[PDB]
């Protein structure tokens, strides 16, 4: 029998609005991401979606078919239980870009990325480009870029696209990335894909020495209407391990944690509170490790962790010692160029006192810049930010035409 572990590695899938990323995951792992209401109604990924599979492959038979999902090489006409290679999960990415910021909190959670164009959509577009320069930049670079639906178009029509697509990516970091033709949706040539995330996305090294890092992205709890008030279980808060690992009875803290309120005044309070259930789609564990999303079970009120409250929030062990920061020195670079614009626009130097978006981990902070020098700003947060390490990236965005674009990134220095 197949073995049932936790995911090892986190693929993001990125790419321009529409052009069938939630439909990719689905291919891949029978699951379709989306299960808000207000996403299945208006037909697009508003929060970031979660999908995994078990990847085996059957060693007698012949490459890529031999690459499947589940414990049968029947397919291929062999009676042996395949391999098992590792269990992967999806991060499932919005491609509209006023969702931008999700992509980047997204970016956060990814071990690679497959980047998806659309074959009977013209090359490059906005987001196309604006995914791209974000993977760069966050160092996502285990990327495949996936051509869909070219059950739409001729092979000649997807051939052009193809030179298009290696004529951008010359002369960049990707110049090398390979680039797969499927249809997500009639599910052609998908095998190719299994065997071209194997090849070309391998499972990192994870640094066992290294403190416990969670960033959290979601939060909740399994209350059925109707519970008891007093018998409730208490909140859920997900997220992934970037690196060390958590175990079920660990203390932890929430950071930055709970918005205090004094008469008007606003601080914040670390969140304290025990690992009470360890999580991975269906599953339970007893530990948690970096790859996949888990959902850690505690013994917090659910009132706190209700409708996602603690995003942008990490974990770590109670007694880790961990700046929360309201003023940050950033050593930064500015892109040439708006990307994610459809028009194209030059980006303004750093000027003071001007509003910038900033994110961090999971984290989206707004903060007004109270220095700039040539290599470094200053910026005075709205919300403090929880800052775990010293190698920090930051990506910063500008408000250009009432919506938040991309401009440039940094290192947090601390
Ligand atoms: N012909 C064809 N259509 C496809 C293919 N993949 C997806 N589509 C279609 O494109 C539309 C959008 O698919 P969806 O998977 O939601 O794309 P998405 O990129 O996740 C949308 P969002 O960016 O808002 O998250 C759907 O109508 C879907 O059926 C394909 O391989 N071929
Ligand atoms: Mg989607
Ligand atoms: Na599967
Ligand atoms: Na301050």
């Amino acid at each position: 029998a197949w073995p049932k572990v936790q995911p090892e590695v986190n693929i993001g899938v990125v790419g321009h609005v529409d052009f069938g990323k939630t439909t990719l995951v689905q291919a891949i792992t029978g699951i379709w991401t989306s299960k808000h209401s207000e996403e299945l109604k208006r037909g697009m990924t508003i929060k970031l979606g979660y999908a995994e599979t078990n990847i085996g492959v059957c060693e007698s038979c012949k490459k890529p078919e031999a690459y499947v999902t589940e414990p049968s090489c029947k397919s291929c006409g062999s009676d042996d239980e395949p391999k098992f290679l590792r269990r992967i999960s999806f991060i499932d990415a919005p491609g509209h870009e006023v969702l931008m910021a999700t992509m980047l909190s997204g970016a956060a959670l990814m071990d690679g990325a497959i980047l998806v164009v659309a074959a009977n959509e013209p090359f490059p577009q906005p987001q196309t480009r604006e995914h791209f320069v974000a993977l760069g930049i966050i160092g996502v670079k285990n990327l495949i870029i996936v051509q869909n639906k070219v059950d739409v178009v001729s092979k000649e029509e997807a051939l052009s696209q193809y030179r298009q697509i290696k004529q951008f990516t010359k002369g960049t970091w990707a110049e090398n990335v390979p680039i797969i033709p499927v249809s997500a949706l009639h599910k052609i040539n998908i095998d190719s894909l299994i065997e071209g995330i194997e090849e070309y996305i391998k499972t990192p090294y994870r640094d066992l020495s290294q403190k416990p890092v969670m960033l959290v992205i979601r939060s909740f709890d399994v209350n059925k209407p109707g519970t008891q008030f007093n018998e409730l279980k208490g909140g859920v808060i997900g997220g992934s391990i970037i690196q060390g690992l958590f175990k079920v009875d660990q203390e932890i803290k929430v950071l930055p944690g709970l918005r205090v309120e004094k008469q008007g005044k606003v601080s914040y309070e670390p969140i304290f509170t025990k690992i009470s259930s360890i999580r991975f789609g269906d599953e339970e564990f007893k530990e948690a490790k970096p790859g996949g999303l888990v959902a850690i079970g505690t013994y917090l009120d659910p009132s706190l962790t209700k409708a996602d409250n603690l995003l942008g929030s990490i974990i770590t062990l109670a007694d880790a010692e961990v700046p929360v920061l309201w003023n940050i020195r950033i050593k930064y670079n500015l892109l040439e160029r708006v990307v994610g614009a459809k028009e194209m626009l030059k980006v303004d130097p750093i000027r003071a006192k001007e509003t910038l978006m900033l994110s961090v981990g999971s984290s989206t902070t707004l903060g007004i810049v109270t220095s700039v020098k040539k290599d470094e700003i200053e910026v005075e947060l709205r919300r403090p930010v929880a800052v775990w390490s010293n190698n920090i990236r930051t990506v910063i965005s500008r408000q250009i035409a009432g919506r938040w674009r991309m401009i440039g990134w940094g290192l947090v220095e601390i």
